[PDB]
């Protein structure tokens, strides 16, 4: 049961939904990276370089909403194309992805379920499965890899701390 | 001729040097994000995606600089492991991605010349090769991706207009 209007609804609360955690994110961020200065100046510097770990993993995701976003923006923009025929190839990521990503977040943004719902109700669920576990190899590699809850590079990590310490005026110790 | 309070003293002038570019190009950068902005209001949206690759560029490039003054602090911290013997396998990726970095930025930090000459007369030239061309395997993947100047990712610059577009409230137009 495909309604147009239930995507382009559920689309655009979506949207609403992820602009409100991003900033919601990137503030609950900026006072992480503080409270993680002040244990690089105790410090306390094993406890930094854990509780960093969660930062980056916070930092991965608002980007990963961001690109989500970027998604419902340009099926919105290209709504005429949807409906229809009958999937066009230009929105065929855009599609891809969401689905892909909608069982991953709908944890905080519920309509992003709806609106993989629908788009798998006017493209079938046998796409539906060819996204959610990536056969279709049109989901976007960047956003998956941002949702992937696996360890962070050495690197990545040290870098983070050079940052942090770096903007908040703390010294800085190496592994 | 390998001269450790030379190694030291360049080791010691390159994170100066390194710390006074990362400053410049963030300063550059965030100019750069503003005239964007004026781009995204005006606008100018196929401007806007050219010119805010450059954008991309410079902040890996200054994410390289902080990798790098990085692996300049873990090396001065053990700079009694450098000599002698005789090298140690902790140090190994901060010494191989030296020596691979140091003619691709020597441009801007001379004395990273020195760095790496020194790291090769400390382990000889024939270790120089073999990182100069990762053939060694421990020069560090993300410092080499983010000095390799290719072409970002369309996700990567939407993102780079989203962002902007967020920050300076400006409209975003998607693709």
């Amino acid at each position: 049961g495909f309604k147009a209007e239930r995507l382009r609804v559920n689309l655009r609360l979506v949207i609403n939904r992820l602009k409100l955690l991003e900033k919601k994110k990137t503030e609950l961020a900026q006072k992480a990276r503080k409270e993680i200065a002040d244990y690089l100046a105790a410090g306390k510097d094993e406890r930094a370089r854990i509780r960093v770990e969660h930062i980056i993993r916070e930092d991965y995701l608002v980007e990963a909403m961001e690109i989500l976003e970027l998604y419902c923006d340009l099926l919105l923009a290209r709504f005429g194309l949807i409906q229809s025929m009958k999937l066009d190839s230009g929105l065929a990521e855009s599609v891809s992805t969401l689905i892909w990503a909608a069982p991953r977040l709908q944890s905080e943004v519920a309509e992003l379920k709806i609106v993989a719902d629908q788009l798998c109700a006017k493209y079938s669920k046998e796409y539906g499965k060819l996204c959610r576990t990536n056969q279709i190899g049109t989901v976007n590699d960047r956003l998956m890899h941002k949702l992937s809850v696996e360890a962070p590079p050495k690197i990545l990590v040290e870098r983070y701390l050079i940052e942090i310490a770096k903007n908040y005026n703390v010294p800085y110790e190496p592994d």
